[PDB]
């Protein structure tokens, strides 16, 4: 059988999204880059990526923190949870706004 | 605002999925990897991604040609259509199987 029916590309080959029943999107355009070190860049410290290689090493990683983003018109709070995925080996992050 | 809800990692920390309305989805895992050098080998050479990269640098992507897939049992016939999206920087490849 054919994997895909459309495959979408940028200019140097790479995958954007497809179709297959079976669609691949994404529409932040974010999908394969490390989101510690470059969607996030603010989570690259040992407050949160480091407590991510803590749990992903130990093999159990189920932590919740508060993490402040600093804007242009001051800090905001979010809760985070970070839990390793029930099925397979994967992980979520879980943001939320406080109050 | 607050650009995810939810975020699905590897191992390393690179995002496989995202909920946000919005949701990144990638069940094949080849969103961000090279169609031509790691997704489908085959495709790496002069008569498919070199006609790819001659129609991304002249700015007028739009060829067709058949491709032989070699299988354990014989080859199999495709139609391809390589054709630049007719809104924003980006290519689609189609691939239909032949008769």
């Amino acid at each position: 059988g054919l994997a895909f029916g459309a495959i979408q590309l940028d200019g140097d080959g790479n995958i954007l999204q497809y179709n297959a029943d079976i669609t691949g999107r994404d529409p932040k355009q974010v999908i394969g880059k490390n989101f510690f070190k470059d969607v996030a860049p603010g989570t690259d410290s040992p407050e949160f990526y480091g407590k991510f290689k803590e749990g992903v090493a130990s093999g159990n990683l189920n932590t919740m923190f508060e993490w402040m983003i600093p804007t242009s018109r001051g800090p905001t709070k979010v809760k985070v949870h970070m839990k390793k995925a029930l099925s397979g080996d994967s992980y979520w992050v879980f943001v939320k706004r406080v109050k």
